[PDB]
């Protein structure tokens, strides 16, 4: 059969220059391996390497080592066309129902294997697409049990790396579906940014902005050091897990998890990733939370600028932004539940194996009616999503959702 | 010797009953232990007996067996003339640096003994004054070493029931003045209410308001059910702590630390509280926090009425003014010691047994600082003064400190 990928960073911006990082590297690790650049479809918005803040201009890279990973990488869907409703088609398959881009599809056969990255922010059952796009992990279970029933593939392996991306899971994710996932993190912790400005392992001294993330690295700097037809899917990913805890220290850390069908971790990683031909034959890393990482970046910038005014009123209005969105939040619980019930209800987290929410629609409602009275969201509010969901399974009516958040906004 | 007394409510508004009802109710027990009214000298607003929301005019209870404590009790310091100014020239017993009221003051003899009783909020190193007034901890201990110095008393005992009320002392609280000192809290605790609409034991249906607060009941409630003559300061001390302690549950409940010469715990009650001639011869509290009981009566109130709608907007503008204050204190941090700093700096708690803070002048001028950019701190703001303390040792200048609040504010 034939090996497949598809490679998504859900961010842009050169303070999220790691996920497109992170995107670029697996890209030229599964070139290495054989996979071929026609069953690879490729996600980015693709505006960090000729960034105006980018110290080495048409290069990426993913690690201190400072190799690009740029050079090569297909555009398949950038800029605009870096939406979930094309991921939703690259992965069925169905070229006619792509709207921009190169056209390049999952279109794949029974006997073939795919292997999907993500890398991003989220929250909890949702993941970031590029200005202010929210994926709700429902319509991703929904995309697969879809291509599943098509007869499209033989077996799936799924790697998502964003914050609570335990959640896109939990509770909904089928084990019939001949796929296999793991995620950076549980359906409550944050996910973890390494190599960053001020942190080691030092990243070059020219850099203003984090290089790549903790789960991200672990499973790919594993596999190009491990010869492929050898190290198994459940080797990767017990080397992956015991790395991301970073010393088992989840204050600087977090717990990686599996769904899906655990059978395929008997299976060899080259049928997944490739092989590469030349692979014939730890310190606790300083990381920072990915919702972070923006703020250390304009600090950075702060530190290291003469308009030195220009990015601190920027970093005022950055946390200004988020402090109107966790108030707005935190009263909406106050209207409905009262002060004192407000934040358990919202900050309550279901029992592991349940799904975050009972009703998927519901919770795009309620994100409709926040954002309607309150403003967009954008990637940092989805650190809210727990919020919405816990709003939904109370009971409490859209009727009264609406009132609360005019009082609110 | 004459036994004095200085009863001082910090607070007023109808949400605030609980600290006038429990100065109340100490004015009764010390005239039932046979000190004069002359010198007992009481400050509060005045704002609750005749209150339009108080469903019993002309009364105010302290506990849910509904005893009326306001009748007999003078009117020393009320109103406008509740301030700090007042106090400290009460203490020092200098009728002529009164302004307005009674002209009550405590011009004591070197053989009388003193009692000081405080309930309201607070903060780190400083407490509650009617109407946004602020009274730092070390203008009181200079007030408490002039007198001494003046030979005023032969011994003092002081109770505060105030949030962080430990910090008051700690550092800064000489143990050579012949003062003991207990308070509700050590120095980064809130402060508990008892006696709450909607706990048990349950006040009578009537109330929207808490009767009464945790240490401040413990004691007088522990004074009036014993025998003073018998009874020491230690053996309160060692019953309010256990009380106040809630079985020892520091999430529903604080420690009462004590300061100053604690060779006057071995001293019989009664040369502080008098003795009542009629004492010849537990579960867990549900308590709520200081700072919590003012949404607490507005939820009551909500959820009684039919204006209902009037109510529910000023809880959302009192929660929006509060995370406006919470933002404010979070970016100047940002501004000032940059992201995953500001908060680490501005929420460290210092060993116990240091001062505060190193400079009380600095202190007073940061919150000078932030008020005019900010706007008034509030009772509510007071739990913002760790934060500005820990900016003065940090050592940032004030120039630096006006720069972050008009970035801020
Ligand atoms: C994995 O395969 C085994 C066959 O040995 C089967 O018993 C089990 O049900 C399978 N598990 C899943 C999750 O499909
Ligand atoms: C208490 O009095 C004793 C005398 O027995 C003395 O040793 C001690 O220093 C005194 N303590 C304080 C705090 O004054």
């Amino acid at each position: 059969g034939t090996r497949w990928a598809v490679l998504v960073a859900g961010s842009n911006g050169y303070e999220n220059y790691r996920h497109q990082a992170d995107v670029c590297h697996a890209y030229q690790l599964l070139i290495k391996g054989g996979l071929k650049e026609e069953n690879i479809v490729v996600f980015m918005y693709d505006d960090i390497a000729w960034h105006e803040l980018n110290p080495r201009p048409g290069v990426i890279i993913n690690n201190p080592r400072g190799e690009d990973v740029y050079a090569g990488v297909p555009k398949d869907y950038t800029g605009e066309d870096v939406t979930a409703e094309n991921l939703f088609a690259v992965i069925l398959g169905d070229r006619s129902k792509v709207k921009g881009g190169s056209g390049k599809v999952i279109n794949s056969k029974p006997e073939d294997r795919i292997f999907i990255f993500y890398s991003n922010h989220g929250g909890a059952g949702v993941l970031g697409m590029p200005n202010e796009q929210i994926l709700y992990a429902m319509d991703f279970i929904d995309v697969l049990k879809k291509k599943h029933a098509s007869g499209g593939y033989r077996e799936m392996v799924i790697y998502v790396e964003a914050c609570e991306s335990g959640s896109l899971f939990e509770g909904i994710m089928p084990k019939d579906l001949n796929v296999f996932v793991t995620t950076a993190s549980n359906a409550q912790e944050n996910s973890w940014v390494t190599y960053c400005p001020g942190t080691e392992p030092s990243p070059p001294p020219e850099y203003t902005t984090c290089l790549g993330d903790l789960y991200s690295v672990a499973w790919m700097e594993d596999s190009e050091s491990h010869n492929l037809r050898r190290e198994t899917v459940n080797q990767q990913y017990r080397s992956v897990k015991e790395r991301t805890s970073n010393f088992k220290d989840y204050a600087m850390g977090s717990h990686v998890m599996q769904y899906g069908d655990t059978n395929i971790t008997a299976e060899k990683l080259y049928l997944f990733q490739g092989f590469d031909p030349a692979t014939v034959n730890e310190a606790k890393m300083e990381v920072v939370h990915q919702r972070d990482a923006e703020l250390l970046f304009m600090w950075q910038m702060y530190q290291r600028s003469n308009k030195k005014t220009h990015i601190l009123k920027q970093i005022a209005e950055t946390v200004k932004h988020r402090n109107h969105l966790d108030g707005s939040v935190e009263l909406i619980g106050v209207l409905l539940y009262g002060p004192g019930k407000g934040s358990p209800v919202l900050q309550s987290v279901r029992d592991p194996g349940l799904p975050l929410v009972d009703n998927w629609a519901c919770l795009k409602s309620m994100v409709r009616v926040f954002e309607s009275h309150c403003g967009s969201l954008t990637q940092y509010g989805m650190k809210h999503m727990r919020a919405f969901a816990n709003i939904c399974n109370s009971g409490v009516s859209e009727s009264s959702m609406e009132e609360a958040c005019m009082v609110a906004c």
